[PDB]
């Protein structure tokens, strides 16, 4: 059992300092911002994340987890001190409150600190956060030796829990020097309840670590886009996406997920990392082809759903009225981040047609970013409405549009809903039904990567 | 027990022929080139494959494996009739070829088996010429599948013989579901574990061939543009593998950085899908990226070495470890090591190569490679034991990660060449284990 | 999307029922206990199973299921009919799994398939098929069906999960032509069970039948194996964990179910494997592993109390011992064979008073230890139950811990050493590391490892 | 890279020394046996183990790898000391072992790391350590040394690609200061093998040992599992093949080693059982589920013969049969404690004639088998080994097959129509698919399978 300090107290921090206290560490989680800080010793989660309330509950009666804003007895408490606040898109990649939290660290430090690099940081960024620590050490002569360590994060959001308790792998990234060596049995001891069965945990180099988080999330996003160009191609060709999906996930060495073609990858992740490494690349003088092309793809997927709505329906939608089903950027969350959604929203507004949106559970937060996205077009606003009922949304549609793949859209009351819209028309962003099915039940069918029905 | 024709003798055909058999149907092997029917025929095997003779010989003397130029026996003989002829952007001259004649000559209901790599829609073009065949004689009804191959070169007999698995694309008209029954009937025995055999309509069968060794290809080159990106952060790209593919989603497999891709089929496939899809109008960016990062990485080697001793290489010696484009084959097709000894002759060097297996077929490909440079071809020699080619030489080149590679005689080598530097295409050795070995090491995206 | 009926509803029927309707299906949820269907409809659920009250919930106000008593209109609903009612011990109890097959034979109308869900003995579809055939030869039936084996393979209080996401599914089907047709509806239902991997496994019904049981009669047996190794661990001053670590990473041999401790539970191991040797007997043949491995499991559920009467005497009178778990399993509040009913009879028994504590499981433990017990009151005054883990320690010679629920893996040893007479801890799952126990200065008497 | 020293030149012991040195170890391989020394310093390989002669060569060219008997020579070379003797019969013979301590303690010079490598008892590495110290109080020696396990997990004929490319590699340490200056060393020594994942698991001494026999015991106890369950399964008329996929697929199960058969053999399952229960009863406990492990495969050994007994009678003087395999198991020649022994001692006694075949145990086998029938002359004039398999089935009254090696799966069935007497075939292996045999024409009897007719 250990004393930890968490920095941050969004998904990352939250989660992390959370189930570390779990399984019997002192944990300390720092923020400056005394609201959330309030919020969180008051029972509140200011984050929509299964099972981190009790989480977070058990672990604070039983006096393991404290929250505070304190920054020196922060910096006073943990021998590990986990950086996991925030990185902002810049213009790219914004490392002010890492750099800051480092420089605090260095302020107040007493003895040897285990200094980790939790938030997802470009490559070198440990370097920078050795550099200001040692400087503060300077400013005060300090005979206290650090080492900065590299443990990246691969919760998926709204299962951080479970995938931060059951783990596909730990990355730990030290130096091999004395100081390094002995951050790195302390990472062995933090996270031997880990290694129980199988050895979770996965040792190398800084630099390689660092840059393993972005190769990750970038071949998770390779295998969209790719899937994504040949849905497209399917169309042409008239075969069968989903086919060509079993056909090669079948194969071991390319395995069957994250093949799911649709309307695009978003979120707080995928796209502001792969812009991050072409960047990050580009300024060390290299063009980055397939990471790229892999970007390019997935902005022009964004659009494929108005593609197809205008040219079944015309340039000009005035007069015309659509059913949106799925808002957030991926179900079982409310994060709105870069969420196909708000592209398309803002197209078929924009060319005069009326939106009723559903999405159970994104509501309040997509009404909020659409409005600040549209806020140059009140008049467009004003032919958005969001309704509380998914049935609701087809009163009078046109079409109905799907675009994040909730588990109830999966089997809907086509008769309640032969009864609300104007034409049997269903857009389909995220393959949920099988054509056929659709084509009996009388359907006009338009699916990504496969063949529609039509009547 | 079914009666089956195979129209072509390559890897395809003489494998899925021979193991088709093996499992007790009655196998026609039919192909136009007499010399090879004839080698056949006479216990010889015109191609590298562990396993392939011994199965061969096996279901010839069991009566179950015949070899013949004769078209109409050929077409007379089988109720299920494979075409996995050749295909040499995109050729389907033999393949329809073969299609005509199953249909000038076709008795009663054929099951036509597409199983070469072909573009989307070829069997619609292989629907039409039988048809046609068949309206000149009045004609009998057939369904025309897609049955796409997954054999690795060199490992085809056990490919084919435990598949990950077994792709079949029908129609959902009255021939084509009894074409479906045939093939179910057909490749029970491959089923009897999991369910190893998996359906859809013929156009999604024909493209899933395409996508999956694009996909392939896109693993490989993503992870080379990385290697070359951790050569700048200095970061260990052997690292990052063990970083992303412990991610299940992503997978361990095919994320081994290095020289590139090479050989008979991934080039040709990535090459016909991009050209298919820009004569249907799309671009294909993800995979052209692709292929543009390959070329660019056969060039890598190269570029490490003028890197280090200049653009002038006259008077120096070069030791290339490996010829084919991967390990236990001989084939020679697109491989790396062929751009790599052309730069470096260009520039003055002298060559000896070694590779375990494909002296003989390097050596006649290279000769074509660089006929309008006879100068080029004296200063290229072959040797026959992996430690000759290091006499002298400025530097040791690895291009293909044959298993002898591995464990070398490093003190033998230091008493050999000129200079103890290594450049390493595939990333064999650890760096530090060759630094302790006093050795200059250039290795592909990891620190040296 | 096709019309199932589910029959009965415990842990089998009503995950079943309420995840297969999940997926787009009409499912009739059918049971007898009137009560048990009048909870169902009112937003109760009779199962502690997380995920099932909101699944069930989602599915009725979407019209795709329904609670209800009314036999006929059951079978009327159902072209598929899953048995899935219980099998109650005797040894392996058929009269509810047969009534029901009655029930569908004395009511159809067109060809059903029929589907042993429950956990039954090889060639019980065989009696489910002479039932049904008989009840349509008192009615002249021209109507055919196929009886199918569809085993269960849910974890309790894992159970939706488990459902939703299979290692596999095992189906067991005639090769005839009434059989190859409920193969095919088969095929048709668990579709979207395979969209990866193909999860889905056929077989004949009477292989599918004995699969169920073979399953967790290797579960068991590996469990019984590491059991005496380790009371041999303690002979040769071994670690038994140490042993598991190393035996478990042998892909040969796998990780899972070698965690040594006292001993196995619940309302299936024990049942299965007591079957499985009887009707083995039944047919002359003896099991001699599974009869081992049931002998094992008899005795190391005796072991706390072998240790405690080991450490403090024969006569226990004067004695308190703290019981930390008292559900057979964490995350359930089952009873069933739980080895803390056994412990704490002992104990009682020599004189000693208990204080119990478990998380969940509270009611229902003051519930069956009463009827256990029933023929002793004066040990029933002898037993507490607290509110609060600590709680039980107060005055305690002893704590002993016998189910590894989360809560009890990170203590307040502090506030615990304020609480009980003396620091001994018997831990029955081996929750700490011994040398940790030692310089928190509490003598520990683990399983199979060092004190 | 540390100078090694191994201490015995069988299966355990060359595979080690090759191995080791291969990744740039100075290994000094000793042995007392002078032929086996001299054999292999002549380029020779007493062991069938593919891959181990080129391994050997290339090591020994490079300067890595030497044969010698030397012991003094052997002691003063090597840093750590590999004990990789023999553990014969009683059961569980220490001698030699206990020998090779003794040496290094007789002429150690400075601080020696002993690791014991061959399968020994729980607390041998203490009897290691007594018999050292010793040595050192007869020569007054400040010098120290650790004794540790490290367990060897090769299987017979694959034990090149197990040690190169190993599950995990099981290191038991003191944890005393000579101990933590082992366990360093071992640390250091198999750095190479801790590249990608982590593969090196430390314990205690006690636990490395006991794990050696537990794994043994646990795959030896799956196995004698199936076959229960396929004799139970002849009963109920289920299929044990279908019921392997039925368990196997859940993974708390896994897929491997759930074959039942005709049994288990080898040098190593029955030994390593054996003493697992012998060492157990001498510390009181009978350990009752490795006792009915070892006593349904005794019984298994005999399933053949009571299923051609069954059919053709007691009495079988008159009856020829084919044998197809006699290794213990395929890709190998070791005939220790085979099925086919058992099942050839049966049949010839009963007074029939057989004619055995396997692709590489021909020899190890007539030598062996002549042994277990010593005492019965006339029992191996009715014996003969043939060339060819199909050669066996000359006039057989039926084909048996006990060992499952790949050439057994594709048989020439008409070529055997050709020759057999009537079409019988047993199989202890199940190879073929019964409905397949049955469509062939053959009579097939399986083990816990339905068969045909
Ligand atoms: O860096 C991080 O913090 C995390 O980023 C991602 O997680 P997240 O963005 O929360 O969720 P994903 O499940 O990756 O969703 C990404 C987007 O891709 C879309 N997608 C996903 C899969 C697919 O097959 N097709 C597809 O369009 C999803 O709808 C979603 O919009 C990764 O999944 C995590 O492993 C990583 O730890
Ligand atoms: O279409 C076909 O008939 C076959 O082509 C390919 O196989 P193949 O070209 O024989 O050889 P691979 O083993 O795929 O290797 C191709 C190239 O990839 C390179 N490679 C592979 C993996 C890797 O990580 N890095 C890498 O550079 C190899 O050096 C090699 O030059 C596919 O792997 C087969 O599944 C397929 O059936
Ligand atoms: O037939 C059934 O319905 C189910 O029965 C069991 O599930 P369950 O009864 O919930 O309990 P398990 O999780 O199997 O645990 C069995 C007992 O063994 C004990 N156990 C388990 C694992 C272990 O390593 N050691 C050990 O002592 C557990 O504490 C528990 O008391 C099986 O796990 C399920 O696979 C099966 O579907
Ligand atoms: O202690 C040792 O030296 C070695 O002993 C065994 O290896 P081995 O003796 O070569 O034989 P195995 O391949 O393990 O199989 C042994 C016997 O079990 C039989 N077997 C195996 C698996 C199965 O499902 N059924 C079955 O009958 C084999 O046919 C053979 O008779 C162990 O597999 C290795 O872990 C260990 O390193």
């Amino acid at each position: 059992s250990m004393n930890l300090t968490i920095i941050g107290s969004g998904k990352v921090g939250l989660v992390t300092g959370a189930c570390l206290a779990d399984i019997g560490h002192d944990v300390f989680c720092l923020d400056v911002d005394q609201a959330k800080i309030d919020i969180l010793n008051n029972g509140g989660v200011p984050i929509h994340e299964p099972g981190l309330k009790e989480v977070i509950a058990r672990n604070r009666s039983a006096g393991r987890l404290r929250f505070s804003t304190d920054i020196e007895a922060a910096v006073a408490h943990g021998d590990v001190q986990f950086i996991a606040v925030g990185t902002p898109p810049d213009e790219s990649a914004d490392l002010q409150y890492v750099l800051a939290a480092a420089r605090n660290i260095g302020r107040y430090m007493t003895g040897f600190k285990v200094i980790v690099d939790k938030s997802t940081v470009p490559v070198g960024t440990a370097e920078r956060v050795r550099a200001a620590v040692a400087e503060e050490l300077a400013k005060r002569g300090g005979d206290q030796m650090f080492s900065v360590v590299s443990n990246p994060e691969f919760l998926k959001e709204g299962a951080a829990v479970d995938d931060f308790t059951r783990p596909d792998r730990i990355v730990i990234g030290c130096d091999d020097d004395v100081p390094g060596e002995r951050a790195r049995e302390l990472m062995k001891k933090l996270y031997a309840p880990f290694n129980r069965n199988h050895e979770r945990t996965l040792y190398m180099d800084v630099r390689s670590a660092e840059f393993t988080k972005y190769a990750a999330n970038a071949m998770l996003a390779t295998r969209i886009s790719f899937m994504n160009e040949l849905a497209n191609l399917a169309d042409r060709f008239g075969a069968d996406i989903e086919a060509v999906r079993r056909g090669i996930g079948s194969d071991p060495r390319i395995g069957y997920h994250f093949l799911y073609a649709g309307c695009g990858y978003g979120g707080s992740c995928f796209p502001k990392d792969v812009e991050a490494l072409i960047r990050t690349a580009d300024e060390h003088g290299q063009s980055l082809q397939i990471l790229k092309a892999v970007s390019s793809v997935n902005a022009t997927q964004k659009r494929v759903l108005a593609d197809k709505i205008v040219a079944r329906f015309g340039e000009d939608l005035t007069g015309r009225t659509f059913a949106i089903w799925g808002l957030a950027f991926k179900p079982n969350t409310d994060d709105m981040r870069e969420a196909p959604s708000r592209e398309l929203i803002a197209e078929l507004l924009s060319r005069g047609a009326r939106i009723a949106a559903y999405d159970p559970v994104a509501q309040e937060e997509a009404r909020r970013v659409i409005a600040l996205d549209l806020a140059d077009h009140p008049s467009w606003l004003e032919r958005l409405s969001f309704v509380d009922d998914e049935a609701q949304a087809a009163r009078d549609a046109d079409a109905l549009v799907i675009v994040t793949e909730w588990k109830i859209f999966k089997s809907p009351d086509f008769v309640a809903l032969g009864r609300l819209w104007k034409t049997p028309v269903i857009f389909d962003g995220r393959n949920l039904y099988e054509p056929e099915t659709m084509s009996e039940q009388g359907i006009e069918y338009h699916p990504i990567g496969r063949p529609g029905s039509r009547q």
